[PDB]
């Protein structure tokens, strides 16, 4: 169903439902695995399905729709704590690559591309436990696709070799980001 931010568990799967405040955005969990997101000139959200807690072997596979009018992502997304990391595998986005401007640490080949691997700190944000400053760990794959399989160990282990290490796992979803833009998506995950 058509639901406002929030968290909680659907079909077998864990859900996270996150925005501004900007509306344009409509969620909807389906059956399954499913969600979708349609947004019109949104502000910034983030939502989709997975598990809560993700672990670090994980082999997590998607397939959908992908059809994103600007500033969006469509990543293997979650968080640690102990230390506190946001997380992104980028499986595909729009107009903006997210790690424009970003140092690049190394490079790593999984699931039929390479992948760069950056480091970025946010400041004074909203985070899982509130405000606070975190490092995010970006994987951003050279070969944009809207289905496949993600190996997230080849990711961990390779951010690990660069020093990014995680702690505790939080949740671990397939996202659909969007940042003052417009699009629609759907996607299945599993």
């Amino acid at each position: 169903q058509t639901i406002q931010p929030g968290t909680g568990y659907n079909n077998g799967y864990f859900y996270s439902y996150w925005n501004d405040g900007h509306g344009g955005v409509t969620y909807t969990n389906g059956p399954g695995g499913q969600f979708s997101v349609n947004w019109s000139n949104s502000g910034n959200f983030v939502g989709g399905k997975g598990w809560q807690p993700g672990t670090k072997n994980k082999v997590i596979n998607f397939s959908g729709s992908y059809n994103p009018n600007g500033n969006s992502y469509l990543s293997v997304y979650g968080w640690s704590r102990n230390p506190l990391i946001e997380y992104y595998i980028v499986e595909n986005f729009g107009t903006y690559n997210p790690s424009t401007g970003a140092t690049k640490l190394g490079e790593v080949t999984s699931d039929g591309s390479v992948y760069d691997i950056y480091r970025t700190q946010r400041v004074n944000q909203p985070s899982i436990i509130g405000t606070a400053t975190f490092y995010q760990y970006w994987s951003v794959r050279r070969n944009h696709r809207s289905s496949g399989s993600v190996n997230t160990a080849n990711h961990f282990n390779a951010w690990a070799q660069q020093g990014l290490t995680l702690g505790t796992m939080d949740y671990q979803i397939v996202a659909v980001e969007g940042y003052f833009s417009s699009g629609s998506a759907s996607i299945t995950v599993s």
